[PDB]
């Protein structure tokens, strides 16, 4: 079932998510609810913190056909290198996009939907998405990489955008 995505400014988006102790039926229902919400909003990734669930869970689908589910429970970054960037957007910061510096390659370790560990070497868009989604778990948003002036602008814009759309 579709979940509600928080928008800035909401301090809840800055809470550091806790590690999942045991992947089970409940965790799995959350995983499914997250995919449903992500696909519904046409996003390519979604961190649990965005839907107000403070546990280290991320769902991703960077495919064109939109049928290639990637689940990262308790992700852990092992290596990262190179430099790249794209005009990132976020469901929590409606209508704003900004070029954010990211590592081009990134190797991680995580648990899948069944709680089994795997390691993944990613590059291109998938690498970027992972970095974006992982930042979400530690309360970091993509706007924090910009100059304070730009950050303030963004807050004013979303703040306004939301109030008018209510
Ligand atoms: C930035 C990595 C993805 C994270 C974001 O997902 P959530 O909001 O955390 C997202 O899905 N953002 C979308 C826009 C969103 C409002 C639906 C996004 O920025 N997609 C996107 C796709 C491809 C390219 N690209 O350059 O190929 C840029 C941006
Ligand atoms: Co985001």
């Amino acid at each position: 079932s579709v979940l509600q995505v928080l928008h800035i400014p909401d301090e809840r988006l800055r809470k550091v998510a806790k590690p999942v102790e045991e992947v089970n039926a409940e965790i799995q229902r959350i995983v499914d609810d997250m995919f449903e919400t992500m696909y519904a909003e046409e996003g390519i990734g979604l961190a649990a913190t965005q839907v107000d669930i403070h546990q280290r869970i991320i769902v991703i689908d960077v495919s064109e056909n939109r049928d290639e589910r990637l689940v990262l429970i308790n992700p852990e970054l092992l290596e990262k290198s190179g430099e790249t960037g794209i005009e990132e957007g976020c469901l929590s910061i409606p209508e704003q996009r900004a070029l954010v510096p990211r590592a081009e390659k990134v190797k991680i370790r995580a648990l899948d939907r069944d709680g089994k560990p795997f390691e993944l070497e990613a590059d291109g868009l998938l690498a970027i998405c992972i970095q974006h989604e992982m930042d979400h778990l530690v309360g970091k948003l993509f706007m924090d990489y910009l100059s304070p002036l730009k950050q303030q602008r963004i807050r004013q814009k979303v703040e306004k955008l939301d109030r008018l759309k209510a």
